[PDB]
């Protein structure tokens, strides 16, 4: 009833495919999961909670054997990853726009008590007018329910995007962790390279940054205004790390750059 036409990439669990309807030629994206059930139950539940202009749309789901099918709005612009030119990044106004939209999507998810846990360019996709959409909720989980915050006690994500505390701490707050990874995405956008393999005490590039060696790459490619915001995001202490309301007050964030 659908034709798997091309493989888009790997989602959290399984694969996601471009599928085009046999009857109507509707272009759609499908995640195929060969059936865990609690985890699939969880992911599906969270998907139906979502309604926002910078989050991907969810359609529905169907099982054959222990295969589950989840359909989502196809991202006709492809991925943000493809717009990052290696070693160079992208123009500053394109990066600021994408950043603005990312914070809106992140503000929305935190307002409903959801954390994505794997913000990085491959999970940030584009529609036809190039607006950013946050995709894939296989690692997402609840951090606030009936007004009470739950700390996270489990490691996940992608090492170059993960906050240091998630490697060193038994438990930690969800929100500052999404804020870190948003700064590594802004870094990638403005420089076309990632700052370190992982934010760990044995990683020499991360040590270089803590001691403020911003005469080195990638920092030397970034203008002093965006650099000053990155100074507040990539802070080791999660309690002193800038929060999203304050990111909205940052100089570069409110700088006019784009027609
Ligand atoms: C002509 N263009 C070329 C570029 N096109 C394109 C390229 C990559 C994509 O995702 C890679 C991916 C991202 C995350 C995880 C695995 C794989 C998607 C896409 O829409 N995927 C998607 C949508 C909704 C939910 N999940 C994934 C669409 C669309 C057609």
């Amino acid at each position: 009833d659908w034709d798997l036409v091309q493989t888009l990439g790997e989602g959290a669990y399984g694969e996601v495919q471009l599928a085009v309807n046999r009857v109507t030629e509707e272009a759609v994206a499908v995640k195929i999961v060969d059936m865990c059930p609690e985890n699939i139950k969880k992911e599906i539940c969270i998907l139906k909670m979502l309604n926002h202009e910078n989050v991907i749309k969810f359609y529905g789901h169907r099982r054959e054997g222990n295969i589950q099918y989840l359909f989502m709005e196809l991202a006709s612009g492809g991925s943000l990853f493809d717009r990052i030119e290696p070693d160079i990044g992208m123009p500053e106004p394109d990066a600021q726009r994408f950043f603005h939209q990312l914070m809106a999507g992140v503000v929305y998810l935190h307002g409903i008590g959801i954390t994505h846990r794997d913000i990085k360019p491959h999970n940030l996709l584009l529609d036809e007018r190039d607006n950013l959409k946050i995709a894939d909720f296989g690692l997402a989980t609840v951090f606030r329910y009936n007004n009470r915050e739950r700390l996270l006690n489990k490691m996940c994500g992608t090492l170059p995007y993960v906050a240091p505390e998630l490697l060193k701490r038994r438990e930690f707050h969800a929100e500052p962790v999404d804020v870190w990874s948003c700064g590594i995405v802004l870094t990638a956008m403005l420089a076309g390279e990632l700052p370190w393999d992982q934010p760990s005490d044995s990683c020499q590039e991360y040590s270089d940054w803590k001691e403020k060696k911003t005469y080195l790459n990638p920092w030397k490619k970034i203008d002093s205004a965006p650099l000053a915001l990155l100074h507040k995001i990539l802070v080791e202490n999660p309690s002193a790390r800038i929060t999203i309301p304050d990111i909205k007050k940052d100089r570069w964030y409110n700088k006019p750059l784009k027609k």
